[PDB]
C-alpha cells in the first residue's frame, strides 16, 4: 500500500529538536529519515524530481556553476532530476559535465530592472513553466535561490506534498520575533499572536500542483500590494510565509538543509546538506 | 501484456514496397504503423527515449541547430526524451530552447585529426556512455548523424531491440550493387552473394544493451583493421553493414525516414520524417 510517515521517519532520533507540528507534519532533521526505506519505495514509481533556479546578472558568474556542479553531486541521487535553469543570458550559461540520471533545460528570461523585482518575479515564472512544461515532466519540484551551495545528499527524504524550509537564524526564535510583514496594509501581513514558523524563502517545493498553487498565491499578493503602493519588507519570502500560515507545509526542513555557517556550527547541526553563500551585494546587485 | 506485430504493423498498406524481411522484421514504412496503439502502450510503461548527436569542427556551426531544433519538434513527441550531445568545443554549442519532454545533456570530447576517425570514433564513445550512464536514464536510445533535419514525426513506431536505416540510395538494390567492403583483408568484409540490405549509419538504434553490443563490435573490427593497415570504403558504415548481416536488425526503417532530396521524391517516399543535409565537405571537413 500507500508510504506512511512513520516508515521513512523517527522523531524520536533527534528528542532534542522540534520533530513534529502541531499540524502533524514532520521537520526533518539529520537521524529522523530511513533514505533506504524512500529511494527504493520512489524507484518503484520511477519518479522523476525537478529544480528550477535563477541567475541574472553578476549572479550567473557568481553563483551559477557552483550551486549547479554541487547540485549534480548531491539532489536526488539515485533517481532522474532535470535542473531547469533561467537567466537572462544564456550566453553565460555555464554548460557543466552532468553525471548519471542528471539533465537540463535552459530558458532565456527577461531581467527586470529592480534585484526585488528579479527575485519576486520568480514566483510568476515558475507558476507558467510549470503549467507550460514541469507538470508533464516531473512528480515533484523544488525551487531554489542560486546564492547557495550543496554540501551532502539532499534526497527523497525531502519530497512532500508541498515542502517548506526553516531559515536557519530563527528556528529557535519565538514568532513575535519573526521578521513578518507586520503592516496590514500589505497582502503578507501577519499580525503578533499568529504564525508558527518563520520559512526561507531560498528553498520550498512539492508537487506541481502545490506548488503552482504556491507561486500563484504569493505572486498575486506581490501585485496587490504594486496596487497599493507598498512593498514587502522581504518580499516574495514575506509573502510566502503568509502562504505557509494559511495553508500548513506537509513537510519542513530542518536548518542542515539550508545552514548559515556566518552562525557558526552549533550542536543541532548535525550534517549540512547545504550552506548559503556570502553576501557581496555591493557587487551582484545594481540597485538599492 | 505482450506487445504483438499485428497490434500495431500492417504491411498490407504498402503492398508495392518491402514491408517484411525473411526474418520475421518489419521494414516500417509511412501508412503500415499505428502510432496511436504504441503511443499509449509505451505511456504505460513510462519509457524515455535518447538520442545522441556529434557534431566536431564547423558540423556544429553548419549542423548541430538544425538538427536539434528538428528533433525538439519531431523526434518522440509525447514521451521523455534526452539529447546527448558530443562536441569539442562547447563555447560554440548553440543551447536553443527546448519544449515539453525534452532535456540536454552537454560532453566536450576530443577531436580527432581525421573527419575519418571523428567519424568512426563515435562508436568507441557512445560505448562508453552507455555503461556510464545511458543505460540507466533511457529504454531506447537512436544514434545519428547531425548533417541531417527531421521534417516530419519520428516516434514510437521506430522503437525496438535493434533498429536498422536503409540508405536512401540503394533500398531498391540487388546486394551485389551495394556498396559493402568487399576486400578479404578488412573485418567489414561481406563477400558478394550476401547481404540483406545496404544500412546507413546516419542512424541506428535499439535498446542500450543492443546498441552497446552494436558499437563495441564495430569499433573492434575498426581498431582491427587499424592493425591490419586497412580502412573500410565507408569507414563505421561498412562495419555496421557487417554487424547487421551476422545479427539481424528486429526492425528496419523505410528510406522516408532518412531521405536524400537529391534523389528527388518518388512515388515510394509518402511522408519523409528526415532529410539529408546537402554535403559541404570543402568547408566542413580538413583533410581528404
Ligand atoms: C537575527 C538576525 O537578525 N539575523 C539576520 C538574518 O535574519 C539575516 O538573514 C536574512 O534574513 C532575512 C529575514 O529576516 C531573509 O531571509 C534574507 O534573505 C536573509 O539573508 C542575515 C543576513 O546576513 O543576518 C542576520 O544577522
Ligand atoms: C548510386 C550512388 O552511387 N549514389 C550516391 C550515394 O550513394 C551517395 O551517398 C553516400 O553513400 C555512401 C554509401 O555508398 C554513404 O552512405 C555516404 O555516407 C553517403 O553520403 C551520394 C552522396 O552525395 O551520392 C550518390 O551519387
Ligand atoms: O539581481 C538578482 C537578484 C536575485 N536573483 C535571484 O533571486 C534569488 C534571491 O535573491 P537573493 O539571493 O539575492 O536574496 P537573499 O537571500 O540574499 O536574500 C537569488 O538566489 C537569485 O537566484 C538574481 O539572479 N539576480
Ligand atoms: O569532421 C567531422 C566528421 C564527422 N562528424 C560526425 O560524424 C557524422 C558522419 O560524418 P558525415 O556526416 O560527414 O558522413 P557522411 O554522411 O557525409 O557520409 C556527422 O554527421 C557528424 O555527426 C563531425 O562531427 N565532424
Ligand atoms: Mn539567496
Ligand atoms: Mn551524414
Amino acid at each position: 500500500s500507500k508510504l506512511k510517515l512513520s516508515d521513512w521517519f523517527n522523531p524520536f532520533k533527534r528528542p532534542e529538536v522540534v520533530t513534529m507540528t502541531k499540524w502533524k507534519a514532520p521537520v526533518v532533521w539529520e537521524g529522523t529519515y530511513n533514505r533506504a526505506v524512500l529511494d527504493n519505495y520512489y524507484a518503484k514509481q520511477k519518479i522523476t524530481v525537478g529544480l528550477t533556479v535563477f541567475a541574472v546578472g553578476r549572479y550567473i558568474e557568481h553563483y551559477l556553476e557552483e550551486f549547479l556542479t554541487s547540485a549534480n553531486k548531491h539532489f536526488m541521487v539515485g533517481h532522474p532530476v532535470i535542473f531547469y535553469i533561467m537567466v537572462d543570458d544564456v550566453s553565460r550559461m555555464p554548460l557543466i559535465e552532468l553525471g548519471p540520471l542528471r539533465s537540463f533545460k535552459v530558458f532565456k528570461i527577461k531581467p527586470e530592472k529592480r534585484w526585488q523585482d528579479i527575485s519576486m518575479m520568480r514566483m510568476k515564472t515558475i507558476g507558467e513553466h510549470i503549467v507550460a512544461h514541469i507538470q508533464h515532466e516531473v512528480d515533484f519540484l523544488f525551487c531554489m535561490d542560486v546564492d547557495q551551495v550543496f554540501q551532502d545528499k539532499f534526497g527523497v527524504e525531502t519530497l512532500g506534498e508541498s515542502v517548506a524550509q526553516l531559515q536557519a537564524w530563527w528556528y529557535k526564535a519565538d514568532p513575535n520575533d519573526f521578521t513578518y510583514e507586520r503592516r496590514k496594509e500589505s497582502a503578507a501581513y501577519i499580525p503578533f499572536g499568529e504564525g508558527d514558523f518563520y520559512y526561507h524563502a531560498a528553498i520550498f517545493g512539492g508537487t506541481p500542483t502545490q506548488v503552482l498553487n504556491i507561486t500563484q498565491e504569493c505572486f498575486k499578493g506581490i501585485l496587490k500590494d504594486k496596487k497599493n503602493d507598498i512593498e514587502a519588507q522581504w518580499h516574495e519570502e514575506s509573502h510566502l510565509n503568509k502562504y505557509f500560515l494559511l495553508n500548513k507545509p506537509t513537510k519542513i526542513l530542518s536548518p542542515e538543509y539550508c545552514w548559515d555557517y556566518h552562525i557558526g556550527l552549533p550542536a543541532d547541526i548535525k550534517l549540512v546538506k547545504m550552506s548559503w553563500q556570502t553576501k557581496e551585494y555591493n557587487v551582484v546587485r545594481n540597485n538599492v
